[PDB]
DNA sequence: GAGTCCACCGGTGGACTC
DNA sequence: GAGTCCACCGGTGGACTC
């Protein structure tokens, strides 16, 4: 559970365990003794958890405290079963951490655009926990998805075909002259749901806990909108880094202006709204790093900044409140 | 020394020893045990070696193994001074290996950047070790120094005072209406001799090792050239990373497009050359991600960062940096 | 199981500032 | 001395394939 439990753990099937004993069962060219199980992790801790929509002392937390809790829980059980011989290297524990920031924030995300999603197709305004009611009129035209990205994803196959198309005879030009203009991804996208799924009640429905089963559901979503998304409805980016160092800024500002680019320069959408989160931006270097303009916009001839803005959340509960206001004023757009 | 002496070590001060123990003296919030004595080792290891320049078995061995041997002669040190308590954290390893890679480099480009030199004021071609000898007609006006930038520097420092005004009062527009365009800076910065510097000889001087003065005198270079540079002097900036993360690609391919844009755009410079080294590319998708075109050139085409390179040897980086300067300093006029 | 890729970030040694 | 900031990268868990 989300406060470590003795008997939960004990509980637990030896192959659902935080931590998994692999000494006896080595990697080419890794010392790894043992490793942390990070879904595993993750369906203890939050299996019946998703912050912000929890408990009060869950919901209004410390969000590092919550981010921190899996790998506290992990170590707690690998102290118990190996006592003296329990060992990870710093690297699992940033790795594990990294991840499990991405997912529980995407949740939270998810949650957010069930509720809002159910009471565009007029079923009221949820109140479990309670959250100032959105005042933007109802619309089954202004539902979205919130699209939590898989490693090697090139965001360009979220477009509908004439978009990739166009993409394309640009792309294969460049490349024909020995450059290129290669997209990678954003950890989490938001897009406006497609018309042919306005009527579809899977994205009206909120998740009670991160178990195997909805981290599944979560992490496969995207497969479900390739090639079905216009350019302007991508209405939001975010990278999430648990905390910064001054090299680790690039990959979304990089991202974002090609993003921008692309969108903006080759598919005329509006302009693409990004954002990065944080835990830790470790001083005020960042901050000012990502105050910088998107450079297409600027070099071509309104420029607005690459990164619409670093956010620190608190709490679950302002990450919530963030994305449902956000909401709120991006889907006015949205003829509806 | 570069081979590990277990006598060599024995005559260390404790101040210069490689691994310093600092359990009596913890740095507050850290949990160390031992440190890397950085400059240490490199005065240890590379004391009275630069490799490309020093005997044909480093010079031709592999780069990463030369790369390496600090480390390697430290925890030599380390176990031989405290057995089983000797330990430190692999990101520790990883810092020092990183600097290290940087600071070798440079050190080698720095007598790269002699010799070219010497050969550039009419002294002739130096023989030791063997190079091919540049075919481009020697001129005073084609020298260069080879500038090993600091933690926190701003690459726009070094252009001369006009040049610097431009760029200020652009991003001051900027800043007026809430945005900005920061910049930082690449490894190292290669740029044309200026003129008032063009007869003074420690331009021409290979260094025979890196002792801590050789050490300060490269990584202090680059403030005697600040305020001085013109925009299309810069003639090559590069960006060290030992090994590659899909992750850890993009910030010499943002600052390289923020170089291009404001030295090509703003300034009117000739295009500006950019390049990545690394010992371990860990596949094909860097090589890849840096065959990108220069956002500016789009919004107006070449890439924004020219190369990826993996030197396998000492003598190869070498080869390659005195080849680069046979073509790039035709654009300077003799 | 093994091989290969992808993308996570935290612990660092030294420079600067009082 | 003691406090802050900078920019270094290697060890990871899991996806995909057989
Ligand atoms: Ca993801
Ligand atoms: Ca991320
Ligand atoms: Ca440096
Ligand atoms: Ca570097």
């Amino acid at each position: 559970p989300f406060t470590y439990s003795i008997e939960a753990t004990r509980n637990l099937a030896t192959t659902e365990r935080c931590i998994q004993d692999i000494r006896n069962a080595p990697v080419r060219n890794r010392s790894t003794q043992f490793q942390l199980a990070q879904q595993n992790m993750l369906a203890y801790t939050f299996g019946e958890v998703i912050p912000g929509f929890a408990s009060a002392g869950i919901n209004g937390m410390d969000y590092r405290d919550v981010i921190g809790r899996p790998v506290e829980n992990a170590v707690t059980e690998g102290t118990h079963f190996f006592r003296d011989d329990f060992r990870v290297d710093s690297n699992a524990k940033a790795k594990v951490a990294g991840d499990i920031f991405e997912i529980v924030s995407s949740a939270v995300m998810w949650n957010c655009a069930a509720r809002w999603n159910s009471l565009m197709v007029g079923e009221g305004w949820r109140s479990q926990p309670r959250y100032s009611r959105p005042t933007l009129s109802p619309s089954p035209r202004r539902q979205v998805a919130v699209l939590n990205l898989p490693r090697s994803f090139d965001w360009v196959s979220l477009l509908v075909p004439e978009s990739q198309e166009v993409i394309e005879e640009f792309r294969a030009g460049l490349r024909k002259d020995g450059l290129g203009l290669p997209t990678s991804t954003p950890d989490l996208a938001v897009v406006v749901l497609p018309e042919e799924f306005q009527n579809d009640e899977m994205w009206r429905e909120e998740i009670a806990g991160l178990t195997r089963p909805n981290q599944i559901l979560l992490s496969g979503a995207y497969q479900r909108l390739q090639g079905r998304v216009q350019p302007g409805e991508i209405s939001l980016a975010v990278a999430f880094k648990r905390s910064l160092r001054s090299d680790r800024l690039y990959q979304p500002l990089y991202e974002a202006n090609v993003m921008q680019l692309l969108l903006e320069g080759k598919l005329g959408a509006p302009k693409v709204e990004f954002e990065v989160h944080t835990l830790a931006p470790e001083g005020t270097n960042a901050f000012v790093t990502y105050e910088a303009a998107s450079l297409y916009g600027l070099a071509e001839g309104a420029v607005h900044r690459a990164i619409r803005e670093l956010y620190v959340p608190p709490t679950a509960a302002d990450l919530a409140r963030r994305f449902f206001a956000f909401l709120n004023e991006r889907m006015e757009l949205v003829n509806g």
